[PDB]
């Protein structure tokens, strides 16, 4: 009745004479496939698969068996015993861009069974030649299921039949739209992480076909199917430089440009929702994939991109007033990938000016150069939901300067003149923030974080003439007191106060500045008054958080490491001063503790962690250290622990 019924039905499936009584047993097995799934798989799968191989020509036979296998795939709680929604969600979760939020051993049993040889897979592919809508569509969905569970075998078996990817791509043209839609899902999966299937699709006019579908479905207005089309374009381009050249050299850039412009080029307002935000962010991400950083052709692709309207539409997206807060950063970051390290792009960038508005705020129209409005937002657009934008502003500027010394050196000199031109007269200045006391700096701590971060950017000692850029910053003049000593007073004032990010930002900046720089160490050592305050601060009762006490003692330590006997506080003496108070044993124990058990130990080594950062119990991002600081430390942890030890 469970175990007399299924074995008997399995029997008639294989051993009946006439194709009718076989098919009929399959219906009977189908009948038991929800309640007795695991038994039917066990007793029934091989016979189901054999009479499929055998009756492959009989449409009713094939339809009933594909229905039975899909039913069997998972034990679903849902209206669809074939679990078809689940299958599409897997295709998207596994291979799709920006997905929105079950499988067992028995699922895997069916997946293995269907990939034992390429026999079954080839057969499934041959079913796309059948005039039956339902067979063509079950075939796709069953392959989505196998692909969701044994991608490697399913893909291997697919590529070993040469036409499969052509006939797969040809399904975009199917008369019945459901087939077009699933086919996008299947191609997403089959193409993902497969240079071979990336090469194979590039031959099939896949970009022209997919843009066509997208324009037919309404571009950004246009729900999942557009999202899926953009997911497939993404998956075809990802880490495939030839695919990327072909994309760029095949008239796809006007069609991206048109798609990205819909919110802008409206006469009538473009309303947004979660879907339209995912669509345009994937569209923007696709631009980014062409300009893979660290790759031979990146500059060639950047120039390709600059040749088209794309930089202008991406930038109009970034500086349009009614752009969603979750799109603005992606626009800016994309603009970064186009401009980064490109003399012509960098130069082109410098010329563009923009109607000013404040993205962070819940009338004459004055225009300002982009560089100034990026700096302005990065420093003063202090709002919970602008933090992703501020970080992107950071990155666009770094991309704008990157590998262009003339622009850096030019930029600093105009920036000091603006600090010394407020002294000459008796908001986008990095020296203003770095060097002046702000009473309300705890209200907007990231202003300093971003400022120290970009200075550490310019100051990298591999930047060919870092020395030139340091010097200009070093001899800056508040009052008669030079940058480092003026920094140190703000540092020492800040230690006492309440927000923990401000000390960390200054402490790490000065450690960064001084490390390797004999002139910077002298300037720091020029006035003991500070060395005394830090040393006194180093003797505190920690209250169970210690990160600053370790940074303070590391700064004393690093400054000792670059001492020399010609220092305003000579090495041999400054040694005694730190040794007699703090001690060699405490010092190396504080450096060790900084790595092992501080906010630095909690650093997320993921280079893009800052784009999707954790919020704390304030609602403020858990961002503390600049990447430059982090590298410098990791890269030289030994020498620093060893500063006082050597002698």
């Amino acid at each position: 009745s469970v175990d007399e019924t299924i074995p008997t039905l399995c029997d008639r499936v294989e051993n009946s004479t006439l194709i009718s009584d076989r098919r009929s047993a399959v219906l009977g097995l189908k009948a038991f496939s929800r309640q007795y799934r695991e038994s039917v798989i066990a007793s029934g799968l091989k016979p189901l698969l054999n009479t499929l191989k055998r009756d492959y020509m009989d449409e009713d036979s094939v339809k009933a068996i594909l229905e039975t296998i899909l039913i069997l795939f998972i034990r679903g709680d849902g209206h669809d015993d074939l679990t078809r929604g689940w299958i599409s969600q897997q295709s998207r979760l596994q291979n799709g861009k920006y997905p929105s939020p079950q499988v067992d051993q028995f699922s895997l049993w069916i997946a293995d069974a269907l990939t034992q040889s390429e026999d079954l897979i080839h057969l499934l592919v041959e079913f796309w030649e059948i005039d039956n809508f339902h067979i063509r569509l079950y075939t796709i969905q069953l392959l989505e299921a196998v692909m969701a569970t044994r991608p490697l075998k399913a893909r291997s078996a697919l590529i070993s039949l040469p036409t499969s990817i052509s006939t797969m791509v040809s399904l975009l043209d199917d008369m019945h739209e459901p087939i077009r839609d699933e086919a996008i899902l299947l191609l997403m999966a089959v193409v993902n992480d497969s240079p071979h299937v990336q090469k194979l699709v590039a031959f099939e006019n896949i970009f022209e076909r997919l843009f066509s579908i997208i324009e037919e479905e309404g571009g950004l207005r246009g729900s999942l199917v557009v999202n899926d089309c953009l997911s497939l374009i993404n998956n075809i381009l990802k880490y495939n430089t030839s695919n990327q050249t072909l994309f760029l050299e095949t008239g796809n850039l006007p069609k991206l440009a048109h798609l990205l412009s819909e919110p802008i080029s409206q006469d009538e307002v473009f309303f947004w929702n979660d879907q339209r935000i995912v669509n345009i962010n994937t569209a923007l991400d696709i631009v980014s994939l062409t300009v893979e950083p660290g790759n031979t052709v990146t500059t060639k692709h950047q120039n390709a991109l600059l040749d088209s309207s794309v930089l202008m539409v991406v930038l109009r997206l970034a500086f349009f007033h009614n752009i969603p807060k979750k799109v603005r950063p992606v626009a800016l970051l994309t603009a970064a990938n186009m401009v980064r390290s490109n003399e012509h792009a960098q130069l082109e960038f410098s010329k563009i000016d923009v109607p000013y508005f404040d993205p962070s705020l819940p009338g004459p129209i004055k225009l300002i150069p982009v560089v100034s409005i990026l700096i302005n937002w990065m420093l003063y657009a202090n709002s919970v939901h602008t933090f992703d934008t501020r970080v992107a502003c950071s990155r666009l500027l770094k991309a704008y300067f990157m590998d262009n010394f003339d622009l850096q050196r030019d930029f600093l000199l105009k920036q000091v003149q603006l600090c010394n031109n407020s002294t000459n007269n008796v908001k986008a200045n990095l020296f203003e923030v770095l060097l002046n006391y702000d009473a309300e700096l705890n209200l907007n701590p990231f202003k300093l974080f971003f400022t120290t971060d970009i200075f550490m950017f310019f100051f990298q000692q591999d930047h060919k003439y870092s020395e030139e850029l340091r010097e200009i910053t070093r001899n800056v003049t508040t009052g008669p007191l030079k940058a480092i000593q003026t920094i140190s007073e703000l540092l020492t004032t800040s230690l006492t106060a309440a927000d923990i990010r401000i000390p960390i930002s200054y402490l790490t900046f000065l450690i960064y500045w001084l490390f390797g720089d004999f002139k910077a160490t002298n300037d720091f050592l020029s006035d003991k008054s500070v060395i005394k305050s830090l040393l006194s601060f180093s003797y505190q009762i920690q209250d169970e958080d210690v990160t600053i006490k370790c940074l303070v003692t590391m700064l004393l330590g690093v400054a000792y490491e670059f001492s020399s006997k010609e220092s305003p506080f000579p090495r041999k003496e400054y040694f005694e001063f730190i040794t007699k108070t703090l001690g060699k044993d405490n010092y190396a124990s504080r450096i060790k503790q900084f790595k092992k058990d501080s906010y630095f130990s909690k650093v997320d080594m993921n280079e893009d962690s800052i784009l999707t950062p954790e919020l704390d119990e304030t609602g403020l991002p858990k961002v503390y250290f600049s990447t430059y600081f982090i590298q410098l430390f990791n890269e030289n942890i030994y020498r620093i622990r060893t500063a006082l030890s050597h002698d």
